[PDB]
């Protein structure tokens, strides 16, 4: 069938979630892959099931062989080792390097997205080993962030989450840049929310903080926070399947925007059929530009640690 | 039931379209209510039929009997004299009365949503003689108008529709205001892709126009505007039904805002639970508040002519 | 894009409901083709502005040229003349020869569903015209005239809709094969629920009458049946186009099936990526099968007059 | 708000899968409810986010405290021990015993959803604990049994996986008694498609040892099997919270049917805003009455087993 063929590299708790999601929404039929013997195989059959609740009609398989990559419309990655957090740097670019050997062999054509931490080096490190063009891979980071800062805003504000719209960019992790200038609710600048006394610079300070916090709130909660990084990846792979061209806020391919190339780094893009349509590059003021510096300073030292033992 | 009852008073085409939405996404028990005989019936039944398409569980049906409205809780007022215009105006008057006394007996505790041209009139017309709370009825306007700017801006912008986020506020009709200031692309001022020449402002120009003119466009290429207006209807309906807190531009009773008082004007409000929650008020330069206040006085005009014969 | 491209070829009443229900639904690109000047064009541009409210992103055109076929993904006829009725059938034969032409250059790999009066007539002139595979042609019948049976039984027994089950065969129109024996509700023998006392079988010789009378029913009460019709068509749509693989019944050329051949006619059809991927032929009774013959003969009948004036 | 109150007693897998599904379909506010401390709250505070992918507007909030089941509209009890398994009877029940005494003094209006093995058993403790109308509580069972029944034979007749309908009554668990004669495909008798040679009898009877162990397989390929549960519950919740009037295969208090009274079965009933609407009894023979009396002995023998230590 021309169904979409959309393989999950890496079936761990996120991978589950993701997997219920694409039958939920009838995106594709799925493969589970990872190199755990038969856990892929199980995860797949329960998730199968739901097709009846959901009126889908999506295949979901487990694999342990690389080589069912073949035909893939999108790749969602997520393998590698999570357990200094820098020692695992040349473990995990081992692990890209196998899995772009294996893109570039079996699926040339498909559309990449990583998540692997850190996301935005690894998304690199699979960029140059996979050898797929630069409109057609990305990384996790700007729509799971910016979920967070959302979603706070609208529950201060009581609204609709959906309606509170944010921009958080450079780099996923404890260096992505919060830009407060481009916040807006309804469509509206959040400035006005504040002149009117509805929320206080005060609060904003302490979202802020909460956002860049928040996976580390939840791990301390004694949780594991996968969901919301499932359903973000699930909302970027759908755009590009169903060329809905949102702008959504991905690591991609710099060629000068912010003063940077040679580097992926979170800005909006537009997410359709031929992938990554558009860079958008934000008009950052110095101080902002500053704050994005940093973050792609960061990346840089680890895509540094990432090559040798 | 404990599912929601909404009568759309008034079953000529917008009527059909509502209801045809209110089956797909299973919104509630519908009534087709006309003063046509049998007509909203043979609709009703046609609709009713879709249900199994639809996977959904709503009763249709239709209505000559106005104490029908007992027990709704939503409220859709498209009836009045459509074919100088302002000649209508006395006649839709004493249709709004009529209804009004229905709705005060049978369904105090309704949200009523109103259509009637010119909307920001009869709106008004029908809250007073009705009774409800200012925070229970409300008109259509601006989710329509900018469906409209949006649509067009994201056409040029290679952008999903909805990305596209824009205000247009005072009256529905030829004196809306349209606000440049406040349009943004994936939550990023329009200025920066004016900037940077994706978009220049002699085409925003030209789409205003064409956002102005729409409904008469539409005409003139020998078709009836009613299908975008039976959209935005029932997404404002849903907002309420399901408490989802969306940032609607609809007509509402102003109470200073804008420095105005005694009067409907176009704004957008927070829809949820408990009708409109919030009424926000855009903080407009004295060039935007100029032509606000514009839309009013033609607004106040044609509520003049309303009253008698 | 990889988006489909539908082609509704014919944008009356049934084609704007049509094409709202796709955007709805993002299926695809529409196309609104119609020989009526301007008039598709102004349904469109209407249509295309309520991807702002659904979330979609499926562009909306009119046109009213022919090779606009080109690269159709899926093509639906409702084109042809309305208002004996037999004196229409060798215009619309000319009106089929005439489509059947420009698919045959245009889309020979389109997916056909066709609707024009009498369908099970025009889908086998539209199939000998055009060329296309067997597989890759059908006519609106059964999911129509069952959901008006599933739904009137639903009505009785307070159940969800789509939880009854039902088969109408032979031809769409007034010899119609309503299958008592092959009703079920939610999976269970309809006999049961008569045993039981919750229906009765002189109910169901009501509801069955009601079934086959249902267009002329809603027309005697001053409305067009056409919504339904709509919904049935893109559930059809929708399954070829999203591989679901559903049980759907439909026109379909008989190679022996109930005994017939080289002739349309209405039975259980799987539709995935595909097109027609199985033919059901139900078990039959004599009794049954004489009722099928005499909606094969009545077809037949019409198909002779329909080829010279 | 009056959107609806969905309290989960039990945030464990299944629960996050279940508040997952609540978000995407915006069923109504979460409360993740469970003694262990902290993990609710974060469980919680992850699945809050995905409002914003979503476009959803439902609160969910962690809960530690017992009396937070205040004005519940839907309860679903997975709270219990699971890890002979018999042992674990008494326990189980002083569970729901501590469960029920809540929700009595709490939520007496509230729908409850009872999945705690062994179900039928466990339901059963919590109705007369609780006190709750025999309409207002059901058990888990047959929804989730014959998805795997459902989707087993749609892959073999390469269907559509809702197409296929399936009865499995009596017990959840070994015991369960699978009815070949109520399976069909597009409302068509299975039988059929044996005649047809499209399916062997021998390949049911694998199907149906397979569908009875499913649950054991998926645990021998090392994963557990929590998503369909989960998807088959919300499916349950929804029926009722939308006033669907699905019929659902659930365990529910017999009152003759069968031939059994004062212990519940899993038996078609019908879910809507009055809870079980209609218990429909399938009209079994005598061989598939025996096996449906071997699985209510089974569930009495667990009951005994559960009062006393
Ligand atoms: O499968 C898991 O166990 C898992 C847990 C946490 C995660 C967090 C992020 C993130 O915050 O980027 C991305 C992926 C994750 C995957
Ligand atoms: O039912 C109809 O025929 C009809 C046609 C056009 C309309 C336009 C508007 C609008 O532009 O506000 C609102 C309601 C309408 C209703
Ligand atoms: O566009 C219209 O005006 C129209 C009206 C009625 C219809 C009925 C059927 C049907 O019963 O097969 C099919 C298509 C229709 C189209
Ligand atoms: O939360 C979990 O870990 C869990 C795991 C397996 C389950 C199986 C059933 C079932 O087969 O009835 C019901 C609930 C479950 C809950």
């Amino acid at each position: 069938a021309p169904k979409a063929k959309i393989v999950l590299v890496g079936s761990g708790m996120i991978g589950g979630v993701m997997a219920t999601l694409i039958v939920q929404k009838n995106l594709g039929d799925v493969v589970l892959f990872d190199i755990v013997k038969n856990m892929p195989h199980g995860k797949a059959l329960d998730t199968s099931h739901t097709n009846v609740m959901a009126y889908s009609n999506c295949k979901v398989s487990g694999s342990n062989t690389y080589d069912d990559l073949a035909g893939a419309d999108v790749v969602i990655v997520t393998a590698g080792f999570t357990k200094n957090r820098d020692d695992l740097l040349p473990l995990n670019n081992k692990i890209m390097i196998e899995i772009g050997g294996h893109i570039k062999k079996n699926c040339p054509n498909a559309f990449i997205i990583v998540v692997t931490n850190p996301v935005d080096v690894m998304v690199q490190l699979l960029h140059q080993h996979s050898g797929v063009p630069k409109n057609k891979i990305i990384g996790l980071g700007g729509v799971l962030d910016t979920s967070r800062l959302k979603y706070y805003i609208s529950q201060k504000l009581n609204v609709c989450p959906r309606d509170v719209n944010a921009h958080i960019v450079g780099a996923h992790g404890n260096k992505m840049v919060l830009l407060k200038r481009y916040i807006t609710v309804g469509g509206i600048p959040l400035q006005e929310f504040i002149n009117n006394k509805l929320i206080s610079d005060a609060e904003l300070e302490a979202i802020f903080d909460r956002t860049v916090n928040t996976a580390l709130e939840i791990v301390n909660l004694h949780a594991s926070p996968y969901v919301a990084p499932a359903a973000a990846i699930i909302e970027m792979a759908e755009s590009y399947l169903k060329d809905l061209k949102k702008v959504l806020i991905c690591s991609t391919l710099l060629e000068g925007q912010y003063g940077h190339s040679d580097i992926f780094g979170g800005t909006p893009v537009v997410l359709g059929a031929n992938g990554v349509e558009q860079v958008i590059e934000l008009q950052l003021n110095s101080e902002e530009k500053a704050k994005f510096d940093e973050a792609i300073a960061e990346t840089k030292r680890m895509k540094a640690l990432a090559h040798h033992h």
